[PDB]
């Protein structure tokens, strides 16, 4: 019997990964069988396939790979936010090309990278850059105060877990950030939570409570926060891991939009599978999978396919293939905030790289803390020094 997940530990790809056949029988952290699916080749066919359906993934007694943090129907988030008449209004909020967006985000990165330099190595480049950074940005598109973002990022440690049970803080957490938002559309006027409440009593809308209303700023302030500080936190990892490339990225900024492909390539942040519930009998390489069994996609077997990404481990800012990743997810639940989730990186990663010259881990390696029972993989604290000039 094979236990999923391997390992918290992000420092490199798991052993085990190069070892997988293309489909395999797991046991989730939930206890249920699972069909975990690592070639690029079936992660392609899976995600572009309806068939393997994400929203069922939460129907009463289905197998789970973990307990829900959330209600069973907010699985079907983005379906839910269609289905209400306000995609117009997220893909407006998540355009990184709304109006002074972009040079918000670089006086942002700038201020909090000087605030490390003032503060001189070592930093927890976490908690003084990729966290706040990410954080910030968010509370900046959603229209709430900068000054909501440590309360309503203390709720992600605990949203985000990968538990075998039922988490009661989960739903304490959630019931506060709904209210926090309910209250938010009665006093923002700017960003998403101000065109929630211009829509909010007009034609057309009758059918989006105020629940509705706020679930759309607490799903996308939670899914945003934790997928962005969770990459720019991991793609720091991997440039810390390989000090000669980010030393060359720092020397060649022009190579930023390249470098954050293949740093989505290599990203080593997502520590569970995308989950897909079978809604029909289904021949998936060389498995027969039944109706109502559950596929668990692994986007770094995809990732890590050395028949699609010739030597795979090694970071190669221009690999032609890079932004042939499955680090976005692909098919019908493509990430839709691609746009900004790079440029945030690109933005984040050019301020350290301009100001911190040769950054380098503060710890030996295997002195990092791993974040364990978590969707993603995160060192808890990431200690950072420098050089001067
Ligand atoms: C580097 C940043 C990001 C990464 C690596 C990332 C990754 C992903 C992945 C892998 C999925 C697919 C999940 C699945 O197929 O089951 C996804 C979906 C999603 N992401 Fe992103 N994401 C990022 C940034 C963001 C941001 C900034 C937002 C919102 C502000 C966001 C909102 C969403 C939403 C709502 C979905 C669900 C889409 C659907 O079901 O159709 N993501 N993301
Ligand atoms: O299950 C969901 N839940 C929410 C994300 C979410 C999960 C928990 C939470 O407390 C807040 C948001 C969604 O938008 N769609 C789906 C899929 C998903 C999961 C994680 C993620 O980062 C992005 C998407
Ligand atoms: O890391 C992740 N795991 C599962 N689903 C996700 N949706 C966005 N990011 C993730």
């Amino acid at each position: 019997i094979l236990d999923f997940p391997f390992t918290w530990d992000g420092t490199h790809l798991p052993a085990q990964i190069g070892e997988l056949a293309p489909v395999v029988k797991v046991r989730t952290i939930a206890g249920a069988e699972a069909w975990l699916v690592s070639s690029y080749e079936l992660v392609k066919q899976v995600l572009e396939d309806d068939r393997f359906s994400l929203k069922n993934t939460s129907d009463p007694g289905v197998p789970r790979q973990y307990a829900l943090t959330i209600p069973p129907e907010v699985v079907n988030n983005m379906g839910n936010i269609t289905g209400a008449g306000l995609r117009k209004a997220v893909m407006k909020a998540i355009n990184p090309k709304a109006p002074g967006l972009q040079e918000w985000m670089e006086e942002h990165a700038a201020e909090l990278v000087e605030r490390m330099l003032k503060h001189g190595a070592p930093v927890d480049i976490r908690s003084m850059f990729t966290d706040p950074f990410s954080e910030a940005m968010h509370c900046q598109i959603l229209g709430i105060p900068h000054e909501a973002a440590p309360l309503l990022s203390e709720s992600l440690p605990i949203a985000f877990m990968n538990s075998p049970r039922e988490i009661p803080a989960a739903r304490l957490n959630w019931d506060r950030d709904i209210a926090y938002m309910t209250a938010r559309l009665d006093d923002t006027e700017q960003g998403l939570i101000g065109d929630l409440a211009k829509l909010r009593g007009t034609e057309g809308y009758e059918h989006v409570s105020d629940e509705m209303f706020a679930t759309v700023g607490v799903t996308l302030f939670g899914a945003g926060v934790i997928s962005t500080a969770g990459f720019l936190a991991m793609a720091l990892v991997t440039l810390l891991t390989h000090p000669e490339e980010a030393d060359h990225l720092a020397d060649h900024p022009e190579l930023m939009p390249q470098a954050v492909d293949e740093l989505l390539r290599i990203n080593l942040s997502i520590g569970d599978g995308l989950p897909r519930l079978a809604m029909e009998d289904m021949t998936l390489g060389e498995v027969e999978v039944k109706k109502g069994e559950l596929v668990l996609v692994l986007p770094e077997g995809a990732n890590f396919d050395p028949s699609v990404f010739p030597d795979p481990h090694r970071l190669d800012f221009t690999r032609a293939n890079s932004s042939a990743h499955f680090s976005f997810g692909g098919g019908s639940h493509y990430c839709p905030a691609t746009a900004l989730g790079k440029k945030h990186a690109e933005i984040g990663l050019r301020a350290v790289l301009a100001a911190m010259p040769r950054l380098r881990l503060a710890v030996p390696v295997e002195q990092l803390v791993w974040r364990t029972g978590f969707m993603k993989r995160l060192p808890e604290r990431l200690p950072v020094m420098w050089g001067s000039g």
